[PDB]
């Protein structure tokens, strides 16, 4: 486990420490990713452009259903298709 | 002293850890500021300021065949992509 110890100022530590919890996690993760923050944009559009889950609730629940529709999408819009 | 301990993965920690020394300091400084980064000018300004006059191009190459993904020669009719 590559654990690094970083020295910070009591005042600043509250800025990042609080932010970590504010985001919904612990600095141990938040600060960690901050050192390696890439671009989630590229992994956002394609996240649905190739496989859109939608915004509906469950309807059966049984492991995983092989969607016959989703998977084959083409140019037409940026946000929608199946709402 | 507000010193925070963080757990990172061997391979990844080397990416940021090494960058610290590569820049001319210890990750305890480099990674530290990375947690408190706030700028939107140099991010785009320096992103292109170096895109022109690089630092290490090596007289070896010349024809270019994709490998570095960074570095171009101005004053020359080329295709799009990088414009």
């Amino acid at each position: 486990m590559s654990r690094l110890t970083i020295d910070m100022t009591d005042q600043q530590h509250q800025s990042l420490k609080a932010l970590a919890a504010l985001q919904g996690k612990t600095i141990k993760q938040y600060a960690l990713e901050r050192l390696f923050p890439g671009d989630a944009d590229a992994d956002q559009a394609w996240q649905e452009l190739k496989t859109m889950l939608g915004n509906r609730i469950n309807d059966g629940l049984a492991g995983k259903v092989s969607t016959k529709s989703v998977g084959e999408i083409l140019d037409e819009e940026l946000s929608g298709d199946r709402a």
